[PDB]
């Protein structure tokens, strides 16, 4: 998976955050690749490679694919190039503000299938929402940075904590499982239907966190058909064992229409 590093160039920056940047760059001079370059002194080497090793371990269509890295300073993860950037940000453009409701819920159908790939092959995600889903020119969603055993922040490599996806028993007792990514994608479809909106709006984190202990659930977002409200309802169950597999999501969502 080692490369050397005159194997890559860097053409141009997408973004830079407090732990490091991300490029478009090209790889053996043919292939278009995105770049994330380590900040030294944000983590060890170890654990920023943490998410290659990750990526070396689960490959899949619907997940992020892995091309190489570059282990001396500074620190490169090399993946495929995704066109389209991250789901939350496409949704906020020209193109993503006119995507009809028949094509977001295929794009949440594939984000639940690699989930349903996740869970059947015993891992979880952890930071599973809309900003760390990437989306292809034509359209097509792949999940990044899954089966971290860190909490990550949006402005770590692009400027810009996710309290918002995060189920309650991961809240009160840090227990981490498939069923709070369960949660956690019950969120990102608010994301997706509201065309990148930000979820409980005009509630801070701490808010959030009072209304989660009185119950509360967010309200159907305007233009969200109910049977896709309802999905979502199932996905914020309190107890996670009535919360459905990604499985079930899965083909639920892809037979939606
Ligand atoms: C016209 N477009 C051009 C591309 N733009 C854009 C903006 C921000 C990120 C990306 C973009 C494209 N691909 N990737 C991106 N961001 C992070 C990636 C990544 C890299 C390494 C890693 O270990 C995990 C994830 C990745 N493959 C693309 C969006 C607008």
């Amino acid at each position: 998976w080692e490369v050397p590093r005159e194997t890559l160039k860097l053409v141009e920056r997408l973004g830079a955050g407090q732990f490091g940047e991300v490029w478009m760059g090209y790889y053996n001079g043919h292939t278009k690749v995105a770049v994330k370059s380590l900040k030294q002194g944000s983590m060890s080497p170890d654990a920023f490679l943490a998410e290659a090793n990750l990526m070396k371990q689960l490959q899949h269509q619907r997940l992020v694919r892995l091309y190489a890295v570059v282990t001396q300073e500074p620190i490169y993860i090399i993946t495929e190039y995704m066109e389209n950037g991250s789901l939350v940000d496409f949704l906020k453009t020209p193109s993503g503000i006119k995507l009809t409701i028949n094509k977001l819920l295929d794009m949440a159908a594939q984000i639940a299938e690699g989930m349903a790939f996740i869970e059947e092959r015993n891992y979880i995600h952890r930071n599973l929402r809309a900003a760390n889903i990437l989306v292809s020119d034509t359209l097509s969603c792949k999940i990044a940075d899954f089966g971290l055993a860190r909490l990550i922040e949006d402005n770590e490599y692009t400027a810009r904590f996710p309290i918002k996806w995060t189920a309650p028993e991961a809240i009160n007792y840090g227990t981490f499982t498939i069923k709070s990514d369960v949660w956690s994608f019950g969120i990102l479809l608010t994301e997706i239907v509201t065309h990148g909106r930000i979820p409980y709006p005009g509630m801070t984190n701490p808010e959030v966190i009072q209304n989660l202990e009185r119950g509360y659930r967010m309200v159907r977002p305007d233009n969200c058909p109910e049977e896709l409200y309802q999905l979502m309802r199932l996905c914020w169950k309190e107890r996670p064992e009535d919360r459905p597999t990604f499985d079930y999501l899965r083909s639920v969502l892809e037979d939606f229409f």
